[PDB]
């Protein structure tokens, strides 16, 4: 497990949460006490905050309006859970202004979300500052979230949760949300979820590891998948 770490050049740490103990892993463990900008993964608070407060719906659909965007890929329409997994910024962006910049300051304040800071811009705060988050802060978050252990009505948490819904093996079910931060030096990314096992016992994990321009799209859910492996908590089928 040490040795899949370093057998790149990654500068990466993940993090497991039962509910008791926090476990760090890989080459750099200090990373997981340093905050870094969420990025894609702002998505499950920014669905949380929406759906607490009527600003949207699980069922939906934020179209498109026509113009291009950053990728073709979101060149579609979207219910939120869709964008979720296609990480479409462009429609959470949109649910960010339903939101308003005052509801969100005081809803990410209230919920305590890593420093709780979003400055002016509604949608912004997320993907270049000035709100970072640890990765202790976001394996506890989504464990939460497993939980219905957040301050959020439970039908809420249980509508995201569906959001992140990306695998069933069997009796286990994995539940996960990625995120790649481009606009930040370092680049960062992300790999954060939870693990519904068989037996009933969840595990909440953080990837979050140094990114570059290069690298493949794929390689933090390969990491991450990887090390639940071998960690017993996600076998592979
Ligand atoms: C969020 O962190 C940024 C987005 N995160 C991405 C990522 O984690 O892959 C990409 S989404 C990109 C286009 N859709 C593809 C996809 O996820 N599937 C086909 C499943 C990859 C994006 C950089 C966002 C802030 O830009």
């Amino acid at each position: 497990v040490q040795a899949l770490f370093n057998e790149i050049s990654a500068d990466a740490v993940f993090v497991t949460y039962d509910g008791q103990n926090i476990k760090k892993y890989g080459t750099h463990l200090d990373r997981a006490k340093t905050a870094y900008i969420p990025a894609s993964t702002f998505k499950i608070a920014n669905a949380l905050i929406g759906l607490e407060n009527h600003k949207a719906t699980s069922t939906e659909i934020f179209k498109w309006d026509g113009k291009p965007r950053f990728f073709k890929a979101w060149d579609k329409d979207f219910t939120l859970g869709e964008a979720m997994q296609a990480s479409t910024v462009p429609v959470y962006q949109e649910l960010a202004r339903r939101i308003g910049p005052s509801l969100m300051q005081s809803e990410l304040q209230r919920i305590g979300y890593g420093n709780m800071q979003i400055g002016t811009e509604v949608d912004q705060f997320w993907l270049k500052g000035p709100l970072t988050i640890t990765p202790i802060q976001e394996v506890k978050f989504v464990y939460d979230l497993a939980q219905g252990q957040l301050p959020f009505k439970p039908e809420v948490q249980q509508q995201v949760k569906e959001m992140l819904y990306v695998e069933r093996r069997g009796e286990n079910r994995l539940y996960a949300k990625s995120g790649w931060g481009m606009a930040v030096d370092p680049q960062v990314g992300w790999y954060v979820g939870f693990v519904e096992k068989a037996d009933g016992q969840v595990v909440a994990f953080a990837l979050n590891m140094q990114m570059k321009a290069g690298d493949d799209i794929a390689l933090r859910k390969q990491l991450s998948l990887d090390v639940l492996d071998k960690l017993g908590v996600f076998h592979y089928l």
